[PDB]
């Protein structure tokens, strides 16, 4: 009941998601800390490096780990944060923060805390101005995921809005530029700003619409601010009086038309003397990125599960 | 350039079309007071009577001609008011009631007067008891002719939650239950609500994607609220729309199967709905090539 | 404790409320189900004086009667399913119009056929003007809303077509016995939107607290999500919202004058409707109705 | 008249105001090239150093002067982005920002460009760390100044959401900190985030409240969206937005509360926080006297 409309888009994925995807992962299951069996193995299920390796595939062979260990720890606490109260999430999360920036060395008994004061050491030891070009809005991701505006009234305009931040779209494209060794100057990013919002609307509706019954669920069992239901499916099925199924196959024909509108732009970025080679590089990337999100999305598991 | 996506639903005109279509369209050229012989040219060639035709293709065959006229004079008078003031339009639309009720006798100077009351009158020598439940949905869209809407802050749910209660598809829907001598009960019509407001956004929305080029000119229209809330073009907003209603059209039918799953669906709700479905597919053909929206 | 700001509006309560109450509750008890109850606490007929202070003193019984009964519906129609009550209701509706005849051994059918038959006996022409009103109201009653993402201006909207404050209108005519044309039942349009969002804002106002028992969909929720304030903040400034609405119907009024003249109907009844705002708060603040 | 409502906050003017504006004022009166005298004349008496000395009543005596300097500099220029196109517009304030940084050499022949470099100089020279502290905060507003304005369906939630995170209020605090030599931590200031948010929030409607009718001659404002939502006149909805100032005033006062009660309320916290509360009278004097909102 859920054809994908056609797209112009063909994902791409990393030649080394083999060898990436086995040492992370490896290393989650080795550091962090398990409920049970059941757990580490819906892990190993999600494949959240081969996700990484779908968003990044012109990633440098040695900078495409350090994104696969940072994509995987945050859906990692993602899903923790959904049993938390926003308060509690945000406590969570704010512990982390300075943690991220290396201001304050983890209790090496908790392993939320070093994996993630490694990570970003690892990062920052292999390029340290790209490194702290993440920090921000990964910083600006955490915050918004128990944000009060997660349960006041929100039409569809509102809420791509504040999914844009609940997405992380920042911190995946500078994670992106990590990676591809993508140096942008300030004005170069100024420049795409229209196209970094229009992706981001895209990832956000694409994973809103594989994402929503896993999310249906932790709605009815997980914490009642932390497992709130806040996503495009559920709004435009209340707006229009549709099925939620009905409502998944309106939004994606809706991201065919932020797909038209990426090229639309990216033809008028080049159109006017702006495309530069770096940024060439960068908006074709944001295109992997739609792409491998959407096809992560139709086939991991994390997605079709109790 | 803008492509229907598929649907499983059909345009269908009634039978009779080309026969009732003279009847009402010569009575209002001897009767209604066109200006000149151009405006008279142009009222033939919209056929008012053939769009009625496609929305209610389902009319009985001697009760469809007074869907026709009324529909004719309602556009006619729609048509007429915009060339006059709000107070005036109210008021000449309201001294127009008592008159389509019977209790006030008309000067048969004044053309929409006696053709009111004569076609009123008409109505209920056919069908009293039909004939008086479709005079309250005629006044509430006449008195809705003339009023204004006064903006506000409006998205996507909201926009569509008060198409859905429009009067102008609410006459539609009664007017075709008098056409078809649908006599439902208020248990029979409580029953349909979902199913009619399911239909009153799809054929609000159809008419907002075709009518969208007219009205951008110089303000609320699906079209204009998806586009800025999606941020792309109105172009974009209404292909996304278009799939939207084959949603209702989707919804509609399970709709339709759930009633009936039930012990619930009626010869006449079974009749009713279907009347539906060709207002829907009816509409989009008209929004599809009315001069309406043209230019 | 929450000091409502300045209003120009004085509440009034009909002279007769006190023959009234005895009566229509004396009646109720006398006939009613619903076992224990506090029924004669329950203002019903004494707030049906608070709204409609000048109705006229033969029909003002009329009023509460059809308001009790109503209520008491309501209240019953708790305990069954959105269509165990649909049906419930539907099933007064002819007997109301009078077609259908009442099982005399069954309270709320005679009791409503009684009551119908005795307002077209006083007065056929209104009684029958507010079938439609009634029947709304009680369609209205068990019916359900889908939920929608809803902002204030929303959900201000909605209440300005509240069926129920519609019902307090058409009834506060009939029991006044002010009868207007179309044409004033069109120039008062804005008035009554007006004051239907105010009966509203201040029933929300002082039930906040009993209905956060719990979904809401309330303006002082509402208020204090989008403006980030407590729920104490959001009744304070809807307060002040409510008393601009006053202020608003003052207008409205004194502009209706000024335009093609009132009518003596319509300062009438315009009127009326100012004592069912000042009588709707006079009643918020003091009905066990929203007691915790 | 409004007659604003009673608040527990009042208005303060930095003590050195009077020496700060002349020197101020002097500078840019000899160094900026104004396009006549009508222009200087205008520029005295709209006072931008009297301004910031009523934003910031509490900033340090030694350093009050850069920031009137730099609001005086990003104002005037202000003013002037609006005489050019966004292109023009913003690569005018991109020229600038390297050169603010001090890593590109200012042409001494153009007075905007080497106002800028000494002033972010002087400033780095009396406090680096500081000074680096708020060229970001600056930047983002130099950018936001030639933005382009999203036009969507938008209430009051959605528009007070987005004013919580206003540039200019952002580089308000910034630069407030940066006068009161209040060395911050990312920690404390996070502690502070619903402070800001609601501040904020206050500071812009406050702005809308007053800046209205001139407005009045794409309207993006509190007045008009709460005034068509409760559909009352802009002037009752000023009244509704005054009472919502207080009660954010009143939030405030809470906020700090709970700040202190759960012991996490430093000494440079206790600063900031009052600092805020007279950016809120500071503001709302300000906005009740500027010329700006004349017509
Ligand atoms: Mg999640
Ligand atoms: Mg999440
Ligand atoms: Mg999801």
């Amino acid at each position: 009941s859920l054809e994908p409309p056609p797209s112009t888009f063909q994902p791409l994925c990393h030649p080394l998601v083999e060898e990436v995807s086995k040492e992370v992962d490896g290393y989650f299951l080795q550091h962090w800390n398990f409920p049970n069996e059941k757990a580490r193995k819906k892990f190993v299920a999600a494949g959240f490096s081969r996700v990484t390796c779908l968003y990044f595939p012109k990633a440098l062979d040695d900078r495409i780990h350090f994104a696969c260990r940072l994509l995987t720890v945050l859906f990692l606490i993602d899903d923790l944060l959904e049993y938390m109260s926003f308060e509690e999430g945000s406590a969570y999360n704010e512990k982390l923060i300075p943690i991220s920036r290396g201001d304050v060395l983890p209790d090496r008994s908790i392993p939320v805390e070093y994996i993630i004061y490694d990570l970003w050491e690892s990062m920052r030891a292999h390029d340290r101005e790209m490194a702290d070009e993440i920090l921000e809005p990964v910083f600006l991701f955490m915050r918004a995921q128990t944000d009060r505006t997660r349960a006041r009234p929100m039409g569809l305009g509102g809420y791509l809005e504040y999914r844009e931040r609940d997405v992380g779209k920042e911190l995946l494209a500078a994670l992106m530029r990590f990676s591809m060794g993508l140096k942008l100057s300030p004005s170069e990013l100024q420049r795409v700003r229209e196209i970094d919002a229009n992706c981001s609307k895209h990832l956000s509706v694409v994973n809103d619409i594989y994402s929503y019954e896993k999310e249906l669920y932790t709605s009815k069992t997980a914490h009642s601010e932390g497992g709130i239901l806040c996503t495009s499916v559920q709004i435009l099925a209340q707006e229009a009086d549709v099925t939620a199924e009905a409502a998944k196959r309106v939004l994606f024909v809706m991201c065919r038309e932020w797909e038209l509108r990426h090229q639309l732009l990216v033809a008028r970025l080049s159109a006017e003397g702006l495309e530069t080679p770096g940024l060439a590089a960068y908006v074709e990337g944001l295109e992997y990125q739609m792409s491998g999100n959407e096809l992560w999305s139709q086939t991991t598991l994390r997605y079709s599960v109790v």
